């Protein structure tokens, strides 16, 4: 019945990164950026999830969900929402290759983090 | 309800089977997630905490038994504090198990966590 729970849990992350708005204010847009930007990770089963997002890969420039940016971590704290373009990059195109993403899904992650911590 | 509000619909009907489903011997990750919500966000339950009277395992307890994930509790110094499994109420009356009798967080999860991404994002 956990593993029925589970799919079920990573089929609405999928879903809810190709519907993922970068203008709209949703609670469920924010939990996940939430984990994203906490746990350090990006996407469910890899960041190359996010390239079902049409939005997303249809920006002439590298464009990435800014929750998941490598970022340090700061005092007392720090979760950007929506888009980022990368620093520095010619507009040709949204190279997934060139996010400076974690490269790890939050699938595999999340686990981890649980069973570290608690 | 717009697509994400079926998705926030089928994530709360994930998390009402999990509370239901919920063995506290079993150590399971996704179990472990929901345990983690219900202590940092200081809630029990989707809904409300009367959801957890649909696990028979718990409702089967002859003490007054709750989740300790839901239990009240203080923030401790640069810690996540979560304790997971049934908590028993601090030698009492084996009368059965009673929720209105549950030291645990009144509001539900569901309420609770949208309030707490509205405020600090």
């Amino acid at each position: 019945n956990m593993g029925k729970l589970k799919q079920e849990m990573g089929g609405i992350v999928t879903e809810l990164i190709r519907d993922y708005q970068s203008s709209r204010e949703d609670s469920l847009q924010d939990a996940w950026d939430y984990v994203q930007a906490q746990v350090k990770c990006c996407g469910w089963v890899s960041f190359y999830q996010w390239t079902d997002n049409a939005e997303l890969m249809n920006r002439p420039e590298v464009t990435y969900p800014c929750s998941c940016e490598v970022k340090g971590e700061e005092d007392n704290s720090s979760v950007r929402k929506g888009f980022c373009e990368a620093p520095g990059q010619t507009q040709s195109g949204n190279h997934p290759e060139d996010w400076p993403v974690y490269q790890e899904g939050c699938m595999e992650k999340v686990q981890a983090w649980l069973q570290e911590n608690l």
